[PDB]
């Protein structure tokens, strides 16, 4: 029932890049999802205490959320786009595993995911 430490968002010894695909992930993908009306549950790590989800971290071993991804993008955490695309996919998967089909949180994730898949379809060519 306690919250774990958050996912890592700073590591000076992790090598990094700034790249046109990573810039697209921030300016197009993250921004598009973040401004959506259903973003709010996904904008920060799950607070299992606040939300009364005492089993959440027993089930979900690789937590991920858009607050973390926004910090990873803004803090230049990544080496490549794959890593950031994987974070989005982990966030959606976690929601589909934890919750019941058709629960409001699930519909919310499916709506975000639709937009995510469209933007990823459109990923720019690597410069
Ligand atoms: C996506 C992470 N997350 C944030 N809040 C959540 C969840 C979750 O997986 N399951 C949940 O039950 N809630 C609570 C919640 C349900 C419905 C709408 C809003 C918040």
């Amino acid at each position: 029932s306690m919250n774990p430490p958050p996912p890592e968002t700073s590591n000076p010894n992790k090598p990094k890049r700034q790249t046109n695909q990573l810039q697209y992930l921030l300016r197009v993908v993250l921004k598009t999802l973040w401004k959506h009306q259903f973003a709010w549950p996904f904008q920060q790590p799950v607070d299992a205490v606040k939300l009364n989800l005492p089993d959440y971290y027993k089930i979900i071993k690789t937590p991920m959320d858009m607050g973390t991804i926004k910090k990873r993008l803004e803090n230049n955490y990544y080496w490549n786009a794959q890593e950031c695309i994987q974070d989005f996919n982990t966030m959606f998967t976690n929601c589909y595993i934890y919750n019941k089909p058709g629960d409001d949180i699930v519909l919310m994730a499916e709506a975000l995911e639709k937009l995510f898949l469209q933007k990823i379809n459109e990923l720019p060519t690597e410069e």
